[PDB]
């Protein structure tokens, strides 16, 4: 039995990123701890309101079995229930004087230089194993600074570490112990969140080494494909997984252990399942997958390539934008019997439908000005203009444009919902490659629905992903279960340029990721 | 105090069906437990694979708990098996390869018969208490009570009774021995599964009861740091917050009123009604155990069905299905309607480039609801079947109604967009997406209506249904609507009914209303919504 065990301490921390000089990331990224006595950050609230929620809730129903425990370990029958929260001697003068000692907590204070003559002042990190044997409290926390978490680190005192993970960058003086991936692991991930202008989310380390019959009942009637999960050892020991990457890794996982094996074109084999849905919070995040690395200029220029309603795939490529070279080639678009298309000339795709439903297509130079119905522009006006429509649809499926299309849309349309200010958005894709192609639609779709929201003096709320026919290809399998088991960084944010106020006007200067903390690039081959 | 079936854990399971006699179905329509002797069905695999299981586990860890509290209450200090008890009748109608029950200990109740008479590991007792005697002498985990009838009634009338499993078989057959009516003051529902299909009917299972890392649940809260309506006190869902599991399929429809009502957002729209709306939503259901025709409400498949096979026609005339008088496209087809689109030079119920035109012929120039298309514009259905036969793998078989170019000449916008299908191992599964969702009044007609489709569209590809997925866009509640709601929320389903469809139908232009059968549908009473 052990002594952080008996007496349950643990450690609690918001570290940020910090100033430095291609980057590198590891858990390390975050250490942060404090600049000139005070916190690196002005105020992010959310990370006050875990702590403060963190180190004083209490479960009396659960203390009889620790008291318990902590007196059979002493050698002993005998010892408002609080937490401790153990400080040290810089941290306590960093509290204002108001705030000091903290609500409902134990206070303990390590110094060598105190005792004013209630609080505790401990001289050595031993006399707190004997303060506490002879106290009442739940849990004990070790609420730093610089100095207390290394020397309680160090003596392997910690259960588990609280981190909340600040995803911005600050100037800093002192920063946290680098934690020790064979001491500790991280079990629970949590959502992410916006406060005060920064992500953040919260993860916690752990220290390494008649309903009942009922329910059991109804699964009386209840590994498929040559998965050993066992290649999932991380991921399937994770408690906890709120992050909402976990959304797109768990549709991986679902389809890897239960998918139906089957044949497709490219002759590569597939496992597909069919019907999902994802929901990602744009006001919080922007979900730009962190457990690998993710480019988003091509994704841009493709974008507005698709509002200016360009078909030419020249445009594309003269911007080394290749999304779409393959599907442009003499070879591809022979084989689609488009023996009249010239190269590169994808025939009546987004960008057509978009601007001009209905219109003949004749080829890519066109002037096609005021043919066929302004699908995009329709949407826009009944945002504005008829916020609770139900029909404010944007729609790429034209069954007449088909054949002609040097390939039919995986991205059949987006549905759009006004509330509060709030705009949301459903795409639904009828194909999606989860390993190659699902990671950047949900980056277009996402930056789609921020840019709609900034033209019509809304706020982005949700981007909710209908996933139709959803298939891991197997050259993939390989490199999904490395990203399996990484654990997800907090998200980045997209930032808009504020003057753009009409859809056309974007351009490719205006779009601007921040803070974006990813894992290594995989080559999904 | 304490009672006895409490510490001595006594519970009765049974098996029952529907008996011989605009009908009115309660609990008691189904109550049919033997029929000369015998059971009244053939063979109902999944009802004895379940009776199976429930009756033979134990669960070592709790037992310690157990012992303790049979020893206080009688004031004192091989693998743990169950207690099955039966009476003699019961006990006779067994195959003796299958008596003494396995790895379960059987008790008979009989007054003719004597341990003399019987050559099997067997208790026998000659009355109840003497059971009671018994288990406070025995070593076992949980104790069933098998019936008969007279076993069965006497056993609820003692109050020793603490839980019934209770198998509902959804078809009828002849009986002579029944069930007794379950008291509702003395028993209540707390558990519904899903539904299943076996040897030719559905059935589920329902509970009855009587009425009247340790630290790590703590992160748990922790997690829960950043969280906490509308005009709804939950006390109007008693039973529907009570029911503890709620398995049925029809729960998933039922869980998005609850969600819509609990969190939803007035919004106005077109009606002056104004609604509770939610964004994305998306219900499975697996045709080949059941078919999802609602059981809170009574539901009509007549008109629906009509509608479809006017659909796969390409038909846009209103009059076809007025003279089958089946009403739902009318009023989307007055003068009056038709002027307020706009449509002033469109005859009265000729609806435009609507779903069937739009399905066989899409592109093609609309002219008048009396035209004849044929080979104008895209035939989409035709394509599909073609793609499901012949491509099963393409990931490009959708249906769409969504014709941008069209959308102003069509009475109303469709508000269902698309049908995409899915093949694997010579079963269809069918997708459709729903733009607007009127979860009181259209998606009990929705769910039936691609529900059929997708058996139709099987059929005539030689596959076996499999599932029909619902991906809800704008979902909303009317809240003229609510109150009905909330009776409907407070019933709990019926095991869902089958559809039969004639089986000579090889094509899928020869559908008539004949060749579909809806069959053994037990259901609430009929509501409106208004
Ligand atoms: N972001 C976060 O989660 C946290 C941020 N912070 C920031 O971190 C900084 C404070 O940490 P820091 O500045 O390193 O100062 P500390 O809070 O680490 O306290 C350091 C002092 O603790 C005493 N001490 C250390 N070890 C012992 C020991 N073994 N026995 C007795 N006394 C001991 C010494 O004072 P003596 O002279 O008495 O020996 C030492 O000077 C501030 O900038 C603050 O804002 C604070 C807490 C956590
Ligand atoms: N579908 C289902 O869930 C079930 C179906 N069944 C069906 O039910 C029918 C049998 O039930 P049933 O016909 O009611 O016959 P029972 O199983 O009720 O047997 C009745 C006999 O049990 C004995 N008995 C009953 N109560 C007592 C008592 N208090 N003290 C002593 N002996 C007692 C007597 O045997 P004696 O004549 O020796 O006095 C009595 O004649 C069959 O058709 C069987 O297949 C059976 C169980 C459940
Ligand atoms: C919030 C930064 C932080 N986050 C986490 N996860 N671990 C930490 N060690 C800290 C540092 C910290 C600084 C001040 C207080 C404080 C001050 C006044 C009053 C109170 C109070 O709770 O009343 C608290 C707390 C913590
Ligand atoms: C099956 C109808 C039924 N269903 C439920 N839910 N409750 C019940 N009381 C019954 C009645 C019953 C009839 C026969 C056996 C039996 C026969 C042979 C072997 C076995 C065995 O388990 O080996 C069982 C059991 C029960
Ligand atoms: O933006 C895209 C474009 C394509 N795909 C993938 C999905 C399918 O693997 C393939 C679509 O073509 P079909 O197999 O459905 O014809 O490309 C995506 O995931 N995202
Ligand atoms: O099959 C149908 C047809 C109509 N509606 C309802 C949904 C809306 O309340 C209304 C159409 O809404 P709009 O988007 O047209 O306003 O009809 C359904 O739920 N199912």
């Amino acid at each position: 039995e052990q002594v952080c065990d008996v007496f349950d301490i643990y450690a609690i921390c918001a570290c940020c990123k910090v100033e430095s000089k291609n980057e590198v990331f590891n858990n390390y990224t975050f250490r942060g701890l404090g600049n000139k006595g005070v916190l690196p950050w002005k105020c992010i609230s959310l990370d006050m309101k875990y702590f403060r929620a963190v180190t004083t809730y209490v479960n009396e129903s659960k203390y009889e079995k620790l008291k318990y425990k902590r007196c059979k370990y002493l050698n002993k029958e005998t010892v408002k229930l609080q937490n401790v929260v153990v400080m040290g001697r810089t941290n306590w003068e960093s509290i204002p004087k108001k705030f000091k000692p903290l609500s409902n907590r134990i206070n303990v204070i390590l110094s060598r230089t105190l005792k004013k003559e209630d609080v505790y002042i401990i001289n050595k990190v031993e006399d707190l194993i004997v303060l506490l044997g002879k106290l009442n409290y739940y849990k004990c926390f070790i609420l730093g600074g610089s100095v207390v978490y290394q020397e309680f680190l160090e003596k392997k005192l910690i259960k588990k570490i609280y981190f909340t993970r600040i995803n911005s960058t600050y100037e800093c003086d002192v920063f946290f112990p680098e934690i020790n991936e064979n001491e500790y692991q991280i079990i629970s991930v949590s959502d992410v969140y916006t406060s005060n202008n920064t992500t953040l989310d919260f993860i916690i380390y752990k220290k390494t080494n008649e309903e009942e019959d009922d329910f059991v009942y109804f699964n009386f009637n209840k590994n498929k494909n040559s998965i050993h999960p066992n290649d999932f050892q991380i991921y399937n020991s994770l408690k906890y997984k709120y992050h909402p990457e976990y959304q797109y890794l768990n549709i991986i996982y679902d389809i890897m252990m239960n998918g139906n094996k089957q044949s497709d074109r490219t002759g590569v084999g597939v496992l597909s399942k069919f019907g999902y849905i994802m929901k990602f919070d744009l006001s919080q995040y922007f979900p730009l997958l962190t457990t690998k690395k993710l480019f988003l200029r091509g994704i841009i220029e493709e974008l507005l390539w698709f509002i200016r309603g360009e078909t030419n795939g020249n445009t594309l490529l003269n911007k080394n934008v290749r999304i779409w070279e393959a599907n442009g080639t003499r070879e591809f678009l022979d084989n689609r019997k488009l023996f009249h298309r010239e190269v590169n000339d994808l025939g009546p795709i987004y960008g057509f439908q978009w601007r001009h439903f209905g219109a003949e297509y004749t080829n890519m130079y066109d002037n096609y000005e005021n043919k066929g119905v302004d699908q995009l522009k329709n949407i826009i006006n009944l945002i504005k203009n008829d916020p609770t429509s139900r029909r404010i649809l944007l729609c790429a499926w034209n069954v007449k444009d088909l054949d002609q299309m040097a390939l039919p849309p995986c991205h059949i349309l987006c549905q759009f919902y006004v509330f509060d200010g709030k705009l949301s958005c459903i795409m639904y894709q009828r194909s999606c490659d989860l390993g190659l192609g699902v990671p950047f639609n949900i980056a277009s779709y996402s930056i789609f629905t921020h840019m709609i929201a900034q033209v019509c003096n809304l706020q982005p709320a949700q981007f909710i992903h209908v996933l139709g026919n959803a298939h891991v290809y197997n050259n993939h399998i390989d490199s999904l279960k490395i990203q399996l088991n990484r654990i997800p960084y907090p998200f980045p944010t997209l930032k808009l340029n504020p003057d753009i106020k009409n859809i056309e006007d974007f351009t490719i200067s205006d779009f601007t990721i921040q803070n974006y903390v990813h894992h290594e690039k995989i080559s999904m081959d």
